[PDB]
This record gives structure tokens, sequence and C-alpha cells, in this order.
DNA sequence: AAATTTGGTCATTTCTTAACTAAATTT
DNA sequence: AAATTTAGTTAAGAAATGACCAAATTT
């Protein structure tokens, strides 16, 4: 049923597996006890560039370096991907 | 002076390493992991929609846990995340959290 | 009873997009 | 040498934005 998702090891040495969206609730509530109560700022621009960087990276790795493919499998205009890398500075 | 903390750093997830160790390692590699997996179990398979997918997997997260800190309060939700009042009520509506 | 927030339109921008190139590159 | 990818342009469609405001609420 649930297709993005990562290996978890317990206290009886079992792993299973968690959906992503479970780690990244993880890192803010987290995030969010590091910080006392100084104003958050860009939070989603953060969080994105956290995001944009691993998958840019996979894609770019599972293509083999091919755009023209990558974008395809993404769903967003190749134009656009390339803002991305350059935003990242991945070209 | 205050340590440096890399940004990757910013936003972790903690994992026992191979000592039995609990530590915290960056979101980036949560997200590495997952699509790792994902293809793996892709075999051949086409996609077209893996950055909606992504993005949806993380949206549905953020906009949880910070509406949970500010207490439903979306003037604020909106000013923490740096985006409009109006776009975050979009998201909001089209993952169902009213 | 003030102050804030919600909800909702509206105009301007800023971002994404397909549709086309000519060049470089893979096949 | 043909087919595919790249690194661009364009235009135009879509998404995001701040600025409003009137109502609902929270202080």
């Amino acid at each position: 049923s649930d297709v993005l998702t990562v290996s978890t090891v317990n206290s009886q040495d079992q792993v299973t597996q968690k959906p992503l969206r479970d780690s990244v609730k993880q890192a803010l509530k987290n995030y969010f006890a590091q910080l006392n109560g100084q104003d958050v700022n860009d939070l989603y621009e953060l969080v994105l560039a956290e995001v944009e960087q691993p998958l840019l990276d996979m894609v770019m790795q599972y293509t083999r370096g091919n755009q023209t493919r990558a974008a395809l499998m993404m769903g967003i205009n190749r134009g656009t991907l390339r803002k991305k890398l350059k935003k990242y500075g991945m070209n």
C-alpha cells in the first residue's frame, strides 16, 4: 500500500519498514525541541532544500545523468529540473 | 563561540549504528534510502509523478507538525513556513487537513 | 470592545510549462 | 549517419503572492 518507506531496527534486531513521512515528522519534532521559541522563518524553503537534493541526486543516478529521462520520471518540465540543479549547483 | 551546525544536521532522524549506539543522521539520508528502496521494488515499471509523490509524502508531515505547533493557527503557520496564507490554505485543503 | 484571525476575492508577479531550436553527444 | 540529448529561446497558462476586506473568534 505504502511506497516511500525506510528500514528500521528494533530492540529485538528485527528490521521493519516505515513510511518516510514518519521520519519527516520526527525530524521536525526534534527541530522544535531544539528551538526554545526562536521564531522560525522559511521552514518550507528549508524542508524543500532538504528533500529536493536527495531526490535530484538519486534520479540523476538512476538515469545515469540523463536529464531528459529524469524530468519525465518526476513529471516536471526539463527546464524546471535544470533550474533546480542550478539551484543546488548539481550541474 | 558556537559550534557549526551544517544544514544537514538542522533536521535529523535517530538511528542505531554498527555498535548498537544511537545517533542522529540527516533527513536527506532517510529520503535517499526511501528511493534506493523504491527503485529496487520498481523492476522496470515506469514512473511519471515521482516529484508529486515525494512532495505529498513530505508536505503532509510538515503541515501536520506545524499546525500542531501553532495549535491550528494558520496565520502563524504560514508565517513561520514562509509561504502565503492563501497557499497554506490550499495545501491544507489538498491534504484533508480541516 | 479590541485585537486577531479566518475566509474570501483581486491584481500583479513569479514559476512552470510545451513547443522549437541548433548545437553537442550517444547510438 | 540517425537518433537522442542538451542548452538554450519563446508564449502562455498556472501558481503564488501581498493587499485588501467583512465576518467570525479570541484576547
